[PDB]
This record gives structure tokens, sequence and C-alpha cells, in this order.
């Protein structure tokens, strides 16, 4: 293995690691070699899960972390239930409270650059976008940040902790200059 891979395994809970492996293997990639993308997928997974963990019990439907086929099935059910237009690209969550799909982004650059890259791909303006950065910035469609400040602050804190641990192992630079 690699040092990034050992760190990923001691940084994220086993269940998130397993989901990141399945997600990568489903798209033909190997966590043992694509170790920077392994850490990113794990990170994006954890953020998605803390995000859904913010708010009420039945508020979100978690799309990320399922296999492509099942995720599109739930997405289909949500659209055929609420009437929301079917997104072109698989989103990360659905907000039953706001009746909109959510795309969660985690970036090592300026949240400004990432959101533009996502909003340009989505085009379907119905899908909400919420970007977090490893420096603690955030940016969301309509400045509607969906969750309370405390739930978002926990996500920002966790992201900076992952940044510090990677740097302590001299892995952060390679992780940053890889997105
Ligand atoms: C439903 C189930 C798994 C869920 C994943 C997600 C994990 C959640 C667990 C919570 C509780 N906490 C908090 C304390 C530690 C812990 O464990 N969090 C959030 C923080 C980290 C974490 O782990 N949730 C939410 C519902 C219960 C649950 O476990 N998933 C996986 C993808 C889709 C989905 O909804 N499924 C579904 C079938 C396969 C499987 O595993
Ligand atoms: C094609 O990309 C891949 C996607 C996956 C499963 C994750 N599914 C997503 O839809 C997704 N992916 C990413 C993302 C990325 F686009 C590049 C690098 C790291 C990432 F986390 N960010 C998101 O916010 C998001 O929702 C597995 C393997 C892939 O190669
Ligand atoms: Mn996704
Ligand atoms: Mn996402």
């Amino acid at each position: 293995g690699s040092h990034m891979e050992d760190f990923v395994r001691q940084c994220f809970n086993p269940m998130i690691v397993e989901l990141a492996e399945k997600a990568m293997k489903e798209y033909g990639e190997d966590p043992k070699i694509e170790t920077n993308k392994f850490a990113a997928t794990c990170t994006h997974l954890e953020v998605c899960f803390m995000y859904s963990d913010g708010g009420s019990k039945h508020r979100f439907e978690i799309i990320e972390g399922r296999d492509r086929i099942m995720a599109w099935t739930v997405v289909n059910s949500i659209c055929n239930t609420t009437g929301v237009e079917k997104p072109k690209f698989l989103p990360d969550l659905y907000d039953y409270k706001e009746n909109r799909f959510i795309e969660i982004g985690v970036t090592r650059r300026e949240v400004h650059i990432y959101y533009l890259e996502k909003a340009n791909k989505i085009k379907s303006e119905k899908t909400h976008i919420h970007i977090f950065s490893f420096t603690g910035e955030e940016m969301a469609t309509k400045a509607d940040y969906t969750l309370d400040e405390e739930s978002r602050a926990r996500i920002k804190t966790r992201l900076f902790t992952i940044r510090q641990e990677m740097a302590s192992r001299s892995l952060w630079d390679s992780f940053r200059q890889s997105e």
C-alpha cells in the first residue's frame, strides 16, 4: 500500500472507506493506486453524511453512497413523487423540506472556481449546489445554505482537520496539487 492509503484508513471510519472503494471500483479505479482520489471520495462521502445528519430526521434522501443503478432508481422515485425535473447528473441528496436536489462539492481551490465548474455542468437550475472548501469557505445557490450554521461549521471544522493531518504526513501538497 501507500502512505495516503494507510492515512485514509485511519482517518475515515471503516464504513466510509468501504463505500469509497465500491464507488471507485464501480468506475474502474483502484484505491490502492489512485490514493489521492481515494481520500477525496472518502472526504466527499463524509461531508455528504454529516450534511444529511444536519436537519430533521426525514429531511434528506441520501443519493451519494449507493451504486449508480440504485441511486438513479431513488432519484426516479423522487421525481415521480414530487414532480421535480429529473437531473442530468446524479446528485448527492434530495431535500424533502425544500423540494430540491442538492449537489455537494468539496474543493482544494477557491469555492468560487468549483461552483462555476458545477453550475456550468448542471444547467438544470433546479438542483441546489453547496460547495465546501478545505480552508473553511462555503458557497451555496441563492446564498441558501440549507442547514443551520452549526451543522455547516462542523463540516468546515472536520475539513480543516483532514487538511492538517494530511499536511502532518506531508501528503497535503500532493493532495492539493491533484484536483
Ligand atoms: C467520475 O467521477 C467519479 C465519481 C465517483 C463517485 C462519486 N460520484 C459523484 O457524483 C461525485 N464525484 C466527485 C469527485 C470528482 F468528480 C472527482 C474527484 C473526486 C470526487 F469526489 N465530487 C462530487 O461532488 C460528486 O457528487 C467515483 C469515481 C469517479 O471517478
Ligand atoms: Mn455525487
Ligand atoms: Mn458531490
